[PDB]
Order: C-alpha cells, then sequence, then structure tokens
C-alpha cells in the first residue's frame, strides 16, 4: 500500500483539491481545481519537460482545445517541473525538443503534493506517471488512463468519452429488457 | 487513505488478488496471476440483489466471446459472499436475479481486494461501481467510475482494449514538427 488522496466517499470518488502555479499564455498564474467547477476537466500528468520523448498529447490537446471548450471542458497538463522550466520549455521550438507556444496551462507540481494526492508520484524517480484524469462538472473523478507511451489517439478518446459521460449525466440509463427489480 | 495502487518503475502494477469465485455455478479459487498473458477487465459493483439492474455484467456475459477473441477475460467482483453470488445467479432475472451468466463473480467478503484496489467505501461497507482494465503483463491501464449502470461501458471497454492492444503492437510515432534534443 501507499497513501493517496483518492478516497471513495458516498458513492463517488471526489477529485482531490489542488492549487499551484501554472504557465498560461506565457505568464505565471495561480490555478486551483475549484477554478474548473461547473466544467469537465481533463487533468493530464506527464513525467518531465525537456526529455527525448515527444509531448504528443499536450500538442494535440493544444491543437484541439477549442473542441473541448465547445463541450464545456478544459484541459490542464501537470508535471513536477517548476513553472520556470515550463515557461522555458514553451519558449523552446519543437524542432529543438521544446513544446513551443501552447494553448493549455502547464501546472507546476514542484513540491509533489498534487501528484501524491492523485496517487501518480514515483518516490524513487521523483516524477509522475503519465496519467490522464477526467473530472466531471461536479468535481468527481470519472476516469483515469495510464499510458507508458505518448498516445495521440488518447486525445480523440478523451473527446469521445467526455461527450459520452455528459450524455449519460443528462439522459440517465435504461435497463435491459427481461430484467425486473425484486 | 491507503491503497494498493502504487506507482512503480514507470507504471502501475495491478495489485495481486485472490479469492473464491462462482464460475458456471461452481465455486473456484481465482487469482490475478491466472490471467497473465491476457487482458483482464475487472469490474467492481456494489452489491448483489439490489434494485439496480446489472446491465454491464449481463452484457459482458452475452458478448464474452468477443473479449476472448482478443485475448481478454472479464471478472466481476463485489463484497458479497460466494453463496450470495451463486444464489443471485440462480434467481431469475425477472425476479431481480442475475440468471445464468458466463463471467466469473468474485467474492470480496473480507474487503481485502477492494481496499487494495482503492474502491472500498468504509461507511457503507461495499465498493464503488468501477471498471479496471489490466493488460497481459498485469499492469493497470485504465479505471472508469460510473455511478449508474452504463451498458455502453461494455462497447467502450471492447474498443479501449483493442486500442491498447494496437499500441502494444505498433507503438506510437511523434508529431511531424517535433524532434528531440540530445546529449
Amino acid at each position: 500500500h501507499h497513501s493517496s488522496g483518492l478516497v471513495p466517499r458516498g458513492s463517488h470518488m471526489p477529485a482531490p483539491y489542488w492549487e499551484g502555479t501554472a504557465v498560461i499564455n506565457g505568464e505565471f498564474k495561480e490555478l486551483k481545481l475549484t477554478d474548473y467547477r461547473g466544467k469537465y476537466l481533463v487533468f493530464f500528468f506527464y513525467p518531465l519537460d525537456f526529455t527525448f520523448v515527444c509531448p504528443t498529447e499536450i500538442i494535440a490537446f493544444g491543437d484541439r482545445i477549442e473542441e473541448f471548450k465547445s463541450i464545456n471542458t478544459e484541459v490542464v497538463a501537470c508535471s513536477v517541473d517548476s513553472q520556470f522550466t515550463h515557461l522555458a520549455w514553451i519558449n523552446t521550438p519543437r524542432r529543438q525538443g521544446g513544446l513551443g507556444p501552447i494553448r493549455i496551462p502547464l501546472l507546476s507540481d514542484l513540491n509533489h503534493q498534487i501528484s501524491k494526492d492523485y496517487g501518480v508520484y514515483l518516490e524513487d524517480s521523483g516524477h509522475t506517471l503519465r496519467g490522464l484524469f477526467i473530472i466531471d462538472d461536479k468535481g468527481v473523478l470519472r476516469q483515469i488512463t495510464l499510458n507508458d507511451l505518448p498516445v495521440g489517439r488518447s486525445v480523440d478518446e478523451t473527446l469521445r468519452l467526455v461527450q459520452a459521460f455528459q450524455y449519460t449525466d443528462k439522459h440517465g440509463e435504461v435497463c435491459p429488457a427481461g430484467w425486473k427489480p425484486g
């Protein structure tokens, strides 16, 4: 076992509160989970900036961010790097391993509290897993996907699944024919 | 709180579990390692004999050959005893039962499995409704938490396992405009 902030309560799993400094539009801004209340939030942890592994998901979320906003959804990516490294990464061209200009916030988890709360921190290596969390408009966790490679299709799947959760939120559910409660 | 979901290396191994299941109406011992080499869809649901239809389990059972064809198995688990699971299977669907079913029902009577999986609710004494997809190497790939029975979660699960498997086989390529730095 280890400790984490992912505690089942009631009949749901509330997303743990977080706050920290993010880079938005090239500037530092304090961000918190509660800033996204009333919207779905895709919260994407990735190991580190400036590695030799392409940031496929962040680039694709950035490219498609207007599609998510169109369905009441925001996207925030997070790693244990400082906000100064996030800014430098954005300010480095993609042809040189950088992220380049990006339209989603990069949140800093420098003191590791957020990733420990989300249960994705690796104690030995000092960074997180690659993990995509979908949080609904009530702040409840709906899905976590863990990939060890950068997977571009996970952006498509995220758009599809958010829309599916929202459809379910609104329409409820129907039982199979032939089953009746006792 | 405490759970078994511990990141290790560069991923999240699915916590070991073992317990007694009902399989084709018989009690059998089952454990996570029995599924090595196969994807495992491990579905927790709160309780047998409730007034909430068991839509997922019914659909997984009807479609189980589609999962088996892609080297995937499905196990459902609640905190109920194996005796309760067998009685539930033996109760007709039109009376709130599960009826005959082609997927194992795992008992987590002492709550060890659901605590290890981080889905146990201490106050009520049962689990959340949650679907875990575990790959052929025993690594956790996805967790989905639905409070309502969602039938399409079966179709989605099939599609996601297929996608995870496609990635396993083919790997991924970088966006065209991106190149790494180097030492």
